[PDB]
DNA sequence: CGTTCTATGTGTACTCAC
DNA sequence: GTGAGTACA
DNA sequence: ATAGAACG
């Protein structure tokens, strides 16, 4: 179930105001701003298996609400698997089945989050492996040393590369 | 000593014993 | 409930 | 990125 860039950017431009989720009863929007594209369609590979959307949800209770109540206006999909920080699903698109995949981050997480689910998976290896030579461990919610997170004066996914001591490359590049 | 090749990470969701 | 183990972000 | 191993 193979798409192309041009497909990719569709669907999550279609997606980008329709995001929402069950609350207590109430449905709750997701706003753009918190909606971000990673995984290759980010990397802007002509070629996709799926779509990777990460959600950015404004506080901790919220977690276990979000995907498993997620909600899309008016678009038909079926659930492979739902926990609180990866949902899979499957989308009707243009009478098409399409693999949509979703994950969460806390705000203190977006940069950390970003910069694992951007890819690609080779690169977060490489960049893991040095850190931990230098004994610190990274992860999709923080940088670390001895089991403690490491206070990073940065807000977005650039800062932290340069923070982390790397050069910054945009996605296509990364490798 | 230099060139080149190779290997390498960290966490989530689910299922199935006991 | 806990822990082993697979599949896979 | 980086370091070890095989080769020159
Ligand atoms: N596949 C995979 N992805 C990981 C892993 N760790 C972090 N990720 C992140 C980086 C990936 O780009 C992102 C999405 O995974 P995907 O498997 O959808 O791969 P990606 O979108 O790069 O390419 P594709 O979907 O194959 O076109 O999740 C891992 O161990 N395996
Ligand atoms: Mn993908
Ligand atoms: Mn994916």
């Amino acid at each position: 179930g193979m798409l192309t860039l041009i497909q990719g950017k569709k669907i999550v431009n279609h997606l980008r105001s329709r995001l929402a989720f069950e609350y207590n009863g109430q449905l709750i929007k997701i706003l753009s701003k918190n909606i971000v594209a990673v995984g290759s369609l980010r990397r802007e590979e002509k070629m996709l298996n799926d779509v990777d959307l990460l959600i950015i949800v404004p506080e901790k209770k919220l977690l276990k609400h979000v995907l498993p109540n997620i909600r899309i206006k008016g678009l038909s999909f079926s659930v492979k698997v739902c926990g609180e920080r990866k949902c899979v699903l499957f989308i009707e698109w243009e009478k098409k089945t399409y693999q949509l995949d979703l994950f969460t981050a806390l705000a203190e997480e977006k940069p950390y989050a970003i910069f694992h689910f951007t890819g690609p998976v080779s690169y977060l290896i490489r960049i893991r492996a040095a850190l931990k030579k230098k004994n610190y461990k990274l992860n999709q919610y923080g940088l670390f040393k001895n089991q403690t997170l490491v206070p990073l004066k940065i807000t977005t996914e650039k800062e932290l590369i340069k923070e982390l001591g790397f050069t910054y490359r945009i996605p296509k590049k990364r490798l």
